[PDB]
């Protein structure tokens, strides 16, 4: 039973006007697309069903997590379509560009980092509120809206925490920004997704992670072997901080996401999220100028 999932008899290719590929995502390809009855703009991905087998319960659970957020930091869902062998799954758009790509015309400041944190914060203290676990935090997968709105996107790896099952095992990410209990696969829970956020501001303030010139093969003994990455170069004590904070082989000292919305490099660097205007305007000249 695949959640959202509407009626056969409803043609996706009728419903919205598939336009240009804007990405990929777990499974298949995303999309830009026209929604026809209220000509808002939406995120498709598709994914050929008789292209893929042992990959439909990744896809049903991906479509399940997805269903059950309701938050402005959580890409919305509208529904999946059957056309075929192909799934069409209906998100939604943020055209404003991935936090990565708003780092392709120049460095963020400081400002823009704490701002970009916060919000990403917002969304894993809702997550793991929700006792969900995102798996693949990256700056790929933070993305903004056109008013500068920051939000998670693909839910492809993303995990459930129950009463009965407190910790997750599975060996699930993007190799640079994945936590040294996860890579080892032991008992793990949203404590993985700070070391990734921690991960992930590296990658904001010097534009790639740590162990980003090597195979990733190579990285699956680094992590565990190495002394956690720290933040070299001439920023903020409190960035420094911030990252040391997240990037603990201890999980138990790490600090939750909630706990990260008060530290003060958040406190003193983030501003209100509709000055990121700024930094989507830079990449649409950059862009242009290519
Ligand atoms: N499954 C999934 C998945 C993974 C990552 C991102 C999105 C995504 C949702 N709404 C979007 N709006 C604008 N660009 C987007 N992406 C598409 C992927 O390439 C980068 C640009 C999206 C979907
Ligand atoms: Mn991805």
């Amino acid at each position: 039973g695949l959640p959202g999932m509407q009626n056969l008899k409803a043609d996706p290719e009728e419903l919205f006007t598939k336009l240009e590929k804007i990405g990929k995502g777990s499974f298949g390809e995303v999309f830009k697309g026209i929604d026809n009855r209220t000509q808002k703009v939406v995120a498709i991905k598709i994914i050929d069903l008789e292209e893929a087998e042992d990959e439909i319960e990744d896809i049903q659970q991906e479509i399940t997590v997805l269903s059950q957020c309701d938050s402005p930091y959580v890409t919305k869902y509208y529904g999946s379509y059957l056309k075929d062998t192909k799934l069409w799954i209906i998100m939604e758009y943020l055209g404003g560009g991935s936090a990565l790509d708003l780092l392709e015309p120049g460095p963020l400041d400081e400002t823009q980092i704490a701002t970009i944190l916060r919000e990403i914060l917002k969304g894993l203290d809702y997550l793991h509120s929700e006792k969900k676990i995102h798996r693949d935090i990256k700056a790929a997968n933070v993305l903004l809206s056109e008013h500068g709105e920051v939000k998670l996107a693909d839910f492809g790896v993303a995990g459930q925490l129950t009463d009965t099952q407190i910790k997750r095992n599975t060996f699930v990410g993007t190799p640079f920004w994945m936590a040294p209990e996860v890579i080892k696969q032991s008992a793990y829970d949203s404590k993985a997704d700070i070391w990734s956020l921690g991960i992930t501001a590296i990658e904001l303030a010097r534009g790639e992670p740590p162990h980003s010139e090597l195979h990733p093969m190579k990285v699956l003994f680094l992590i565990p072997k190495n002394n956690p990455p720290t933040l070299e170069g001439n920023y903020s004590k409190p960035l420094k901080e911030f990252v040391e904070a997240c990037l603990n082989k201890e999980p138990s000292f790490r600090p939750t996401a909630k706990e990260l919305l008060k530290h003060k490099f958040i406190l003193r660097n983030a501003k209100k999220t509709s000055y990121l205007t700024e930094l989507i305007d830079r990449y649409k000249r950059w862009k242009a100028e290519q």
